[PDB]
């Protein structure tokens, strides 16, 4: 009955999930000041023009974009990554003023949303399977700020409210998830965890260092999904973001000077 409220929110997560205080813990602050150069680091690769996009679905704490990841039509290679990653679906944390919404943030600053691309290591066979293995996924990290609209956006803008409430799923084919990349694919990158329950420590992190500008009156209708259920008292879909989390034994490797 997890969620983002005050009785049930990332506050709360250790009570059920105790992986909440663990070690590789997700987001994190990108502390632009320590996270550390690596010239070893290769180019990321974004395989993504064979991506088959099925469906998108309220399942109550965001929107997820899923994607057919039967065979290797969408994938992550490069970077830090050893192997080949599925592109699974992705989703958006957003919140309800433009000065807060991201998971991870810079220096401290909190940008108005976070997209998050999910992969799966296709070496453990199955997306259930991958997630209990510290190298199984790779998230990619995308901050969008309030700006120009993006038109890779409008798309999975204009159907939001066909998947208002908890459980509405809407028919979402041919979406081309190239659109809501930026232009530079410099990244942060850092060993992590899911930042919703049940909070797996088995993502390998990819943060873009450039937004993505979304106009308000996009970013608005993610403000105007339901968390709750239809026939439910409305309780608006914002704030659905983790605040960042003790960095510890780590260490924030870019990919640029
Ligand atoms: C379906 C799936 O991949 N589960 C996710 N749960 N948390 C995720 S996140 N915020 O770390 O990208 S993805
Ligand atoms: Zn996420």
């Amino acid at each position: 009955h997890w969620g983002y409220g005050k009785h049930n929110g990332p506050e709360h997560w250790h009570k059920d999930f105790p992986i909440a205080k663990g070690e590789r813990q997700s987001p994190v602050d990108i502390d632009t000041h320590t996270a550390k150069y690596d010239p070893s680091l290769k180019p990321l690769s974004v395989s993504y023009d064979q991506a088959t996009s099925l469906r998108i679905l309220n399942n109550g704490h965001a929107f997820n974009v899923e994607f057919d990841d039967s065979q290797d039509k969408a994938v992550l290679k490069g970077g830090p990554l050893d192997g080949t990653y599925r592109l699974i679906q992705f989703h958006f944390h957003w919140g309800s003023l433009d000065g807060q919404g991201s998971e991870h943030t810079v220096d401290k600053k909190k940008y108005a949303a976070e997209l998050h691309l999910v992969h799966w290591n296709t070496k453990y066979g199955d997306f259930g399977k991958a997630v209990q293995q510290p190298d199984g996924l790779a998230v990619l990290g995308i901050f969008l700020k309030v700006g120009s609209a993006k038109p890779g956006l409008q798309k999975v803008v204009d159907v939001l409210d066909s998947i208002k409430t908890k459980g509405k799923s809407a028919d979402f084919t041919n979406f081309d998830p190239r659109g809501l990349l930026p232009e530079s694919l410099d990244y942060w990158t850092y060993p992590g965890s899911l930042t919703t329950p049940p909070l797996l420590e088995c993502v390998t992190w990819i943060v873009l260092k450039e937004p993505i500008s979304v106009s308000s009156e996009q970013v608005l209708k993610f403000r105007k999904l339901n968390f709750n259920g239809e026939g439910e008292p409305e309780e608006l879909m914002v704030d659905n973001w983790r605040p960042a989390q003790p960095l510890k034994n780590r260490q924030i490797k870019a990919s640029f000077k």
